[PDB]
């Protein structure tokens, strides 16, 4: 009868440093990277807890974390706790299961059922509820988050090998030949780092791990293993409890770990018809968001029209006399006469000076693209001016500007 | 040494219905409705409130109110009366005057000094503290804020005669020869239907107008030129405190009494350099918002173009193959395939079906324009669908596109 999600709390951590992603997280955690027009990444995990039910939400941070805090108490302070709703933030860690052992003194005055573990630095939608469902159910002592993925994709993952009831039988860090899923052996069961304890068991084994100068601390190295061997774990399709749009042709999830893959995860919501149904009302992402003016469009000459086409433009953006093609704009962008971003993900407040044309590029938040500047037509001069991927897609910064 | 804000209660007159707006108003009161992509008409004078400084605000409302209280109820919810702040929505009277009497009741346990009456259906920005000054200063019974205007544009006012001191000597509603100011003749003073009084004052000015069944209970015909015969009224020019952008030439103020100059108003803010600066930080505009999808703008072949041109575009609007130009759209619009607005103001969730092209319009809130509906094309054919007015501006209804 009742619902699970009332007994439980959400654990999410977000210390993830993102580090490939280089000077994008340079000053900031994953978690806290902007994506999709206006949320940032965390803003998916916290959605899910609280659309699935779940009221009392911790999140540990640790790494450059003040703009995720700032994020947090702007944007998620809507919980009032003589309501049975909680969100605490939880700064310091030695790993992911240090990170809640150093908190259980927050946890156990809450007393929840469950800890909905949950990694903060992915893009995806989740209802939590089935998940809690299945742990109980299964008798499990934790039940994992895991993604179908073909066997080659899986190689970049923590992947669990199953038997036929999906009860884990071995997890391998990275392997270069993955174990396929019983009865399907082109896809493997990759873990998404979402993990569903009983809270006392959970208790049991942070005490235990803390305990032991052997263990790293970390859920995916030390606990998780460790259950696997002696306990019981158990795996949970993201095919069973992902929140489909109408519009999403298949279950949604991305790591955006990369510049590339960032960049293609924001690019992408300009298709005409987007893996990602940022429309969509029945499950939505809360985020921080201020009352902005609308965009705004000017010039329409020959010479300069301002305009975008099969682009993503958010509020607060004035687009004067410049030209955007598959571009993504967050909020607050000037673009200005004679300018031209293609390929282009823009994050908030960046000005764009006239006559610069940029193409294939990610521009940190705030950057002030200097009149005249191009990019995307001289890969060795690029290469040397900014961050360039294998791809030829630049990251732009400020301090990188400012050294020309 | 303190400011006079700190003292004083603003009282909106929000009864106005707008008849010379026709359908526009059939469902909703002129206070309530959509202006500039984003807010509502009585969001200006709630924002000049609040931006100069005074805590206690009541808002009387009355003619079909149902979506003005739900929106002041979502929209200025942030008052806290332990903070020395009230937010009153007091709802169809006998007139101005009446609509505060009715109510004092519920001003006088505020006892605040003074009493900021204003006009809740004009767009306009004006720092009220400059007009507390001059009423105190001056030692007048009312203050009443004025527009210079030239003469022939003020037949349209209730205007003042002035000495030239700025003591007003006499009031005349809608001159058809409206006296000029002394030295300056040809310009006269219009009121704007702002009033400061000391609330003592206006409590039994309020309470003699209550007990004579001449009287039409209004400010303007029965109040104000009592005083100005039988006491001190003065006038504050609205130059004097107008709160102007940088990018704003002029003091703003408008009307929108008629459709036309409802669309021109609206219109005006997809120019280059706008009367209104919507993007001006230091006097906001708060209104009621919520977090939405940005715009997309999607497909890009010969046949189908989906971009905005000289346009401003609100969030949550999808822009499908439908080509902009000199358009306002508000939030969540979706333009398909082949449509085309050229000079539209758009009303939030309006749809544009495939094909349809669109002149010189207003869309009502809501409304779905069927697949290849042309207007503006044929003026015999858009009179009898549609409301237009001399100028060519067809107002579009829901009830009107059903009995097509």
């Amino acid at each position: 009868v009742q619902p699970l999600a009332r007994d439980a709390m959400a654990y999410v951590l977000a210390g993830g440093r993102g580090s490939r992603l280089k000077e994008l997280t340079d000053r900031r955690a994953k978690p806290a990277v902007y994506f999709g027009g206006k949320a940032r990444i965390i803003d998916f995990a916290l959605s899910n807890a609280l659309n699935s039910g779940i009221r009392r939400i911790g999140v540990a941070t640790a790494y450059k974390a003040h703009s995720l805090i700032r994020h947090l108490q702007r944007g998620w302070d809507f919980f009032r706790p003589e309501r049975n709703e909680s969100f605490d933030i939880l700064p310091a860690y030695e790993g992911t299961a240090d990170a809640v052992y150093q908190n259980i003194d927050i946890i156990e005055p809450y007393a929840p059922e469950y800890m909905v573990i949950l990694a903060g630095d992915h893009i995806y939608k989740m209802d939590y509820e089935y998940m809690l469902q299945q742990h109980v159910d299964s008798g499990a002592d934790v039940t994992i988050g895991c993604l179908e993925v073909p066997r080659m994709e899986a190689t970049g993952f923590g992947v669990m090998h199953v038997n036929e009831k999906d009860e884990i039988i071995d997890f391998i860090e990275k392997p270069a030949d993955p174990p396929g899923i019983p009865g399907n052996e082109g896809f493997a069961l990759a873990s998404m780092g979402i993990y569903v304890f009983h809270t006392k068991f959970l208790m049991e084994a942070l005490r235990r791990d803390a305990a032991d100068p052997t263990s790293s601390r970390d859920f995916g190295k030390d606990i998780i293993p460790y259950i696997v061997e002696h306990g019981k774990a158990v795996a949970h399709r993201f095919a069973d409890s992902c929140v489909r749009s109408d519009f999403e042709h298949e279950p949604y999830w991305r790591d955006v770990g990369t510049i590339d893959a960032y960049w293609q995860a924001n690019i992408d919501l300009t298709d005409v018809v987007p893996d990602l149904d940022i429309y969509d009302k029945s499950w939505p992402i809360w985020t921080y968001a201020e009352i902005t003016p609308p965009a705004k469009f000017v010039h329409d000459d020959e010479d300069r029209r301002g305009s975008a086409v099969s682009s993503v433009v958010s509020g607060d953006c004035i687009i004067s006399g410049a030209a955007l093609n598959r571009s993504l704009l967050f909020t607050g962008v000037r673009a200005n006469s004679y300018s031209r971003l293609e390929n282009a993900v823009v994050l908030p407040s960046v000005k764009i000076g006239r006559h610069a044309q940029l193409s294939n590029v990610v521009i940190d938040h705030g950057v002030v693209i200097p009149e005249g500047l191009i990019v995307g037509e001289d890969p060795e001069l690029d290469a040397k001016r900014f961050r360039r991927t294998e791809s030829g897609i630049c990251l732009i910064t400020q301090s990188m500007i400012d050294k020309l």
